[PDB]
């Protein structure tokens, strides 16, 4: 988004 | 929450 | 924030 | 691994 | 650890 | 490093 977000699903995400 | 929020209570604990 | 807040921009920086 | 290791793949992909 | 060491268990913890 | 290395010190920063 820069902003990272966090995300779990297990692997974590972080998207900008 | 899944959605990753990260606190730093020291320690980093990431809830969801 | 303690929440933290992470940004991307190179180098992670989370700040709280 | 769990241990979590962190790849900025951009994408940070935490896998486990 | 300061070096940042992430566990996933569900809750990530991140030990210095 | 693409690895990530996470350090904190205050803010926490992730070097590649």
């Amino acid at each position: 988004v820069a902003k990272l977000v966090f995300f779990a699903q297990a692997a974590i995400i972080g998207l900008m």
